[PDB]
């Protein structure tokens, strides 16, 4: 943290954060959510990390090099510890990366190594290859070196994401599943775990080896598993929490912007809201019935009469505004309601459905209130318009996401956001064999869009590949989006570093402070 000039520090320095759910995990290589990365970011540091604007920075690596941007070679600082006082070393990110790309630790972020083109990641995967053969090598305890098996310019971006962060070794040896328990675990980040209560709270407390430990202000930070967002203001506006999560609560919103309108922060995000078609299922493996559905959703109810917290109307997957990002907007986006339903309404005669034989299927949603309400707007939206009944089922966020990679759905209330600013971020997701793909989706012209853009190497090109892998993915209605979100949260007057500048909102408690009050 960087405490300006003239403000008066608390003296007790905690922090509680609301999580908006119970994390998966608190292993890096087998998480994949927006609340698993909040803890992890406390927890585990990679070679470089975020800085409070969003910018890539220096981690555990203090500096770096390219070769032709295929041979990536990182320098670590060499007082990176870990919790228990020994030194974090390249050998850690060897071990590390290896049991990611290792098929037996089953890593929903296994293609992250895909996406970053390590050598020999593909055999590995497949089995053909040993983990042991991945494109990495410690040159000495702080030389890392990554090989790549083509040119990556955008590289460096990807490493701030948990699942390239190091993983200590012994522990997992040693403890298996229980090396995350508090008196197991080993940590490098700027905290450590004290307490883990499952659905109650996460206490987090100082790393005192951490290398850059004297910039840490808070104490003390604890993170609660709250997925209603009316509950979650409810305890903010107690006094109890001092940082909301960042889903809000249809029920209580407008009213907060006029009750405190200097707590309320609404911020650029690059995620986008989607209901998710598994694509691999009969009658959903049916483009007409996609169209249909994707069609007769009227996002101008939905995102300004239902929800109405700020967001924007969606045509496409990645975020128009995502950095590389230049779209065509769809000629269907551009009619009127009553002409979509038209043509919704002439797909689905055309799929096989009457008024005697309907189209009925269920609509997954994990709990929230925000999810419930908007999931009723829409059973509702979709029986009017289009003549469909939709039967909703709520689960918790851990089987909910178990639920979408085995495919045990029909549609599903789904939500990305961007692990580094580039359009493949989100592209990569809907690659037939990468381990992100819950939509079950398969497009040979898709995949050879994207494989492609690495085989150019102007961003014009780049640029206008993604365009077209977007077009696919419309054409073949794959998804069904609804609109792009916002960072919208309430933060205590009292906190600060919070800048909400970050587009891809990857906070630290690390870089935050609590000023008197």
């Amino acid at each position: 943290a960087d405490v300006p000039a003239g403000v008066q520090l608390a003296d007790k320095q905690t922090l509680v954060r609301n999580n908006g759910s119970e994390v998966q995990s608190l292993d890096p290589h087998k998480i994949e959510g927006v609340p698993e990365s909040n803890v992890s970011r406390d927890l585990f540091e990679g070679l470089l990390i975020s800085d409070v604007e969003g910018h890539p920075s220096p981690g555990v690596a203090e500096k770096w090099e390219n070769k032709d941007f295929k041979v990536w070679t990182f320098h670590l600082r060499e007082n990176a510890k870990w919790s228990d006082g020994t030194p974090v070393t390249a050998h850690d990110f060897v071990y590390s990366w290896q049991r990611l790309a290792d098929p037996n630790t089953a890593s929903p972020y296994a293609s992250y190594l895909q996406y970053g083109h390590i050598a020999n990641i593909d055999d590995i995967i497949a089995g053909k290859k040993p983990a042991t053969d991945l494109g990495v090598k410690a040159l000495d305890d702080h030389t890392f070196e990554v090989t790549l098996s083509e040119p990556v310019p955008y590289f460096y971006k990807l490493l701030v994401h948990p699942s390239v962060s190091p993983v200590p070794k012994s522990a997992v040896e040693k403890f298996g599943d229980k090396w995350t328990q508090p008196a197991n675990i080993v940590t490098n980040g700027a905290y450590k775990l004290k307490n883990w209560v499952v659905n109650e709270r996460i206490v987090l407390e100082r790393n005192p080896q951490y290398w850059d430990n004297a910039k840490t202000v808070i104490n003390q930070v604890t993170y609660l598993p709250i997925s209603s967002e009316v509950t979650d203001v409810n305890r903010y506006r107690s006094g109890e929490i001092d940082m909301t999560y960042n889903n809000m609560p249809i029920e209580l919103f407008q009213k907060l912007k006029k009750e405190i309108p200097n707590e309320v922060r609404v911020d650029p995000y690059l995620c986008t809201y989607y209901y998710e078609i598994n694509n691999q299922k009969a009658p959903f493996n049916d483009v007409r019935v996609r169209t249909a559905l994707k069609l007769a959703l009227d996002r101008d109810i939905i995102v300004n009469k239902v929800k109405n917290q700020g967001d924007l109307p969606a045509y496409s997957y990645t975020p128009p505004y995502t950095d590389g990002a230049k779209l065509v907007e769809p000629e269907w986006f551009k009619w009127s309601q009553q002409k979509r339903n038209e043509e919704a309404k002439k797909l689905l005669a055309e799929a096989g459905f009457t008024a005697d034989k309907p189209l009925t299927f269920d609509l997954l949603y994990n709990t929230s209130d925000l999810h419930k309400k908007l999931a009723i707007a829409v059973a509702s939206i979709w029986k009017k318009n289009l003549g469909v009944n939709v039967n909703l089922e709520n689960q918790e966020w851990k089987t909910f996401l178990d639920t979408r990679h085995q495919g045990t759905f029909d549609v599903a209330r789904a939500g990305w956001c961007a692990d580094y600013n580039e359009p493949t971020s989100f592209l990569n997701t809907m690659l037939s064999d990468s381990s992100n793909n819950t939509a079950h989706y398969k497009s040979p012209a898709f995949d050879k869009l994207i494989a492609d853009t690495l085989k150019v190497a102007d961003d014009t090109q780049r640029s206008e590949l993604y365009a077209k892998a977007e077009q696919q993915l419309d054409k073949d209605s794959a998804i069904v989006p609804v609109y792009y979100y916002v960072n919208a949260r309430l933060v205590k007057p009292w906190v600060g570093g919070y800048t909400g500048k970050d587009p891809l909102d990857n906070i630290y408690v690390k870089n935050l402070y609590i000023i008197k009050h």
